[PDB]
């Protein structure tokens, strides 16, 4: 069969920043002790892998991105008791290594053994599997999804149901259990709430049925493009407001549309102005206002603590308050109880071939979420 | 019988920013349609009021500053049912008018009709109660209780216990409130953690006391001046620090100290320099880090967002969140039911006329509390 052997397939290599992916073949050697070698069926394209095509998030170059994905087990290396081959899987881009502080502790998520923080590009013993041209190629997150074969963690893997959609279900994978674990889990919505919600893209946009689901009483949806709306209604926003068409802040606006402000506001998008107008627009003594976009590195808000003292909450996290290996499982069996659904949020499928046109869908806001299949 | 009329008496006036006060005869006008006037008895120094003094809190002038203290009502306004003459009582320097958005949510307890936000210096429905001169004099925070006699509006009273000793209990009004609440109500330390302390003040050792109260199992007191220390550790402090002892960084010797950082972190200070090394030194993806200081007006910070993305939550809060009206009597019958100690807290009993020397001693450090008898 592969086993043992290395494989030799085709990947989506960035080789330098704002340069086009190139599809080219690699060679993914086989797993060692505790990873798993996964046949990937279907992918996501998320905003995170633009941010290092851009240049807002560094990572160490060439590498092969990818994250939010759904898969075969194709190998296990020495050890793996948790997943056999056949088995369907996610990696999930934070591992759950179920022993360092962070796991222990029954309310945190970011484990230790991520590569979220101080990015090495590396697995968890930090040797790299994928080869190219003879010249080593670097990991995203333990994960690297674009490529037809990866090796991931054991801790970085969550099986799910056999009978699971995995052209749907790869969105558990990151968007989706950010989204609706921001509201459900980070900020904890109430009965009754208010809610603002910055941004609808595929992540912006689970946040609004998040708040739904948690009974929020009235959800505002901002967003500069106005072909995004239907959806955002759709899914659960009472109404949606577009920033370029009032002459005062978006922040004054929406105080005073709620009589003094929201009760919970959460910036998706991950800009410095919007994340500065999300603190704003929260009411000053029971607001809590949360940070789910990522920013361009090293940019600093000058805030003004008097902001805080009166009673507001600021706080941010990593994919919806979730832990990772139990979250996810979860998660998809209730998809297939029919909880939630996921296809307003799919609006094209594409062959992996096409990633550069799925990309560029990305940048022109023509799609919520471009699915690649393998 | 003065319940009728105006009251001369004395009060110590701040007519100009870094002057020292003038116990001058002032004369304080009877209690309108639901306010009350309070006689007295006993008013500790906190430092909020030399924040007026030195400007770092603006306000209008000439005003009559004081905030911590306890009286025995001397004639109730009419419409007044909560209060009636003789009644021991604590004035309230953020009110709970029962009403509003914030008072109707059980979380929130900044009143809307407070002074704190935008100060105005008079009573809620707009005017003095004081002249001095033939000119008025202002209030501070709705409460001047640097006079022997003093109006309040009904809202921003509590009727404490009948046997009360008001030289100790007066604490109770701010100090204790105040920093006990944070522990207890905005971090909710959980039993076994661990929390860091910046500031050995009068409200800074409260929290100590308050970490301990919810079973912190580390408190850890940081302050340059050692000669809190020994209050600290009697009161709950496992270890005292003193950040000139080292040549490193404070928020780094602390991370060391506590495996990458603390649970809960609390500044009660009012520096810029020490809420930054508050948010730094709680753990990336588990820490609460709350501001109790009052920030110099109009400074701002410089934060990097990724330090909220990881996993920590910055809040703020006033009066340690209890909604006034009810949380200060439970206070007092907890005091008064042996649960805790005020005794420790108090330095120095001056009589009134040596107000201008209690401030001396606060800006000297030999103090933690000063309380002005009359
Ligand atoms: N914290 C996490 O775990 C986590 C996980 C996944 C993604 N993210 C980050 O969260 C964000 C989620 O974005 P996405 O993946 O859903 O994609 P996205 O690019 O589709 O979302 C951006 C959306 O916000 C809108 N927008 C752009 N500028 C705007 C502005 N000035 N005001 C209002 N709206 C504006 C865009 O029109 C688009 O609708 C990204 O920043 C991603 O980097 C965070
Ligand atoms: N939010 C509120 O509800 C509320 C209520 C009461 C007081 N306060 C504020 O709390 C703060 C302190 O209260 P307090 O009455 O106990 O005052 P305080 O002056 O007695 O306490 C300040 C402490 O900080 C220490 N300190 C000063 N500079 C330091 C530094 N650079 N590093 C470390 N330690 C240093 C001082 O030695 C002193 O012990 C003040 O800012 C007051 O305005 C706020
Ligand atoms: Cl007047
Ligand atoms: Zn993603
Ligand atoms: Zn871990
Ligand atoms: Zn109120
Ligand atoms: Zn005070």
């Amino acid at each position: 069969s592969t086993a043992g052997k290395v494989i030799k397939c085709k990947a989506a290599v960035l080789w330098e920043v704002k340069k086009p992916f190139s599809i080219e073949d690699v060679e993914v050697a086989p797993p060692k002790a505790y990873e798993v070698r996964i046949k990937m069926v279907a992918v996501g394209i998320c905003r995170t892998d633009d941010h290092v095509v851009s240049g807002n998030l560094v990572t160490p170059l060439p590498v092969i991105l990818g994250h939010e994905a759904a898969g075969i087990v194709e190998s296990v290396g020495e050890g793996v008791t948790t997943v056999k081959p056949g088995d369907k899987v996610i990696p999930l881009f934070t591992p759950q290594c179920g022993k360092c502080r962070v796991c222990k502790n029954p309310e945190s998520n970011y484990c230790l053994k991520n590569d979220l923080g101080n990015p090495r590009g590396t697995l968890q013993d930090g040797t790299r599997r994928f080869t190219c041209r003879g010249k080593p190629i670097h990991h995203f997150l333990g994960t690297s999804t674009f490529s037809q074969y990866t090796v991931v963690d054991e801790n970085a893997v969550a099986k799910i149901d056999a009978a699971s959609p995995l052209e749907k279900v790869c969105l558990i994978g990151c968007g989706f259990s950010t989204g609706y674990g921001s509201a459900v889990n980070v900020a904890k919505v109430t009965p009754g709430s208010t809610c603002a919600v910055f941004g609808l893209g595929g992540v912006g946009l689970s946040a609004v049925m998040g708040c739904k689901a948690a009974g929020a009483a009235r959800i505002i949806a901002v967003d500069i493009n106005k072909d995004k709306f239907a959806k955002a209604k759709e899914l659960g926003a009472t109404e949606c407001i577009n920033p370029q068409d009032y002459k005062k802040p978006i922040q004054e606006v929406l105080k005073e549309m709620t009589d003094g402000g929201v009760d919970f506001s959460f910036e998706v998008i991950g800009r410095l102005d919007t994340m500065m107008a999300s603190l704003l627009c929260c009411h000053e003594a029971c607001g809590t206002s949360v940070i789910v976009g990522v920013p361009p590195a090293s940019q600093n808000l000058s805030i003004n603590p008097m902001l805080l003292l009166t009673g507001r909450t600021w706080k941010g996290a990593v994919y919806g308050g979730f832990k990772s290996k139990e979250g996810i499982p979860k998660l998809v069996a209730d998809f297939m109880a029919k909880k939630f659904s996921l296809d307003a949020l799919i609006t094209h499928v594409l062959p992996f071939e096409k990633i550069n046109e799925g990309f560029d869908l990305l940048h022109s806001g023509k799609s919520i979420r471009t699915v690649l299949t393998f």
